[PDB]
């Protein structure tokens, strides 16, 4: 059957849209995009409707990675339909775990995306109050973690 992954951050503007776009390009480059449902969402409603932070778009454009998204908040349905929910920081994880204990069906495994990093940079830190170099770090983390996740899901 199709496999699915939902990347999650607080606002779904800085971090999770990059993770989604990196993963989608990885599976498309490996001829298996059709086997995956890939998405991103927010724990909060703070940015609903908005495209990714344009600093993130600038970073993705440098790297040649297509990125298009409209921010949305995670829903109770997403816990039933996704195989994996991969989030950025421990505050996301606590939030997601709280929301997941409010539904009947939680198929998803809920984990830090950085738990996949061979370099063991566990937290993908919010770059909103940082600079271009922070978005670049987020990017690099997502490239390492997404490849590892694709090679062997936990």
């Amino acid at each position: 059957v199709t496999k699915s992954v939902l990347f999650v951050c607080l606002g779904n503007i800085c971090r999770s849209p990059i993770a989604e776009a990196v993963f989608r390009k990885l599976v498309t480059d490996q001829n298996i995009s059709e086997n995956w449902r890939v998405d991103s969402a927010a724990t909060s409603g703070y940015e609903i409707g908005n495209p990714p932070d344009y600093r993130g778009q600038s970073c993705m454009k440098r790297h040649g990675i297509p990125m298009s998204h409209v921010a949305r908040q995670i829903t109770k349905e997403d816990f039933a339909t996704f195989d994996y929910i991969l989030c950025m920081d421990e505050s996301n994880l606590r939030d997601l775990n709280r929301k997941s204990n409010q539904v009947k069906t939680c198929k998803a495994k809920i984990e830090l995306l950085g738990s996949y990093d061979p370099q063991k940079q566990l937290i993908i830190e919010d770059p909103y109050y940082g600079n271009d170099s922070d978005f670049e770090t987020v990017y690099q983390q997502c490239v390492r973690c997404c490849r590892a996740f694709l090679e062997k899901a936990h």
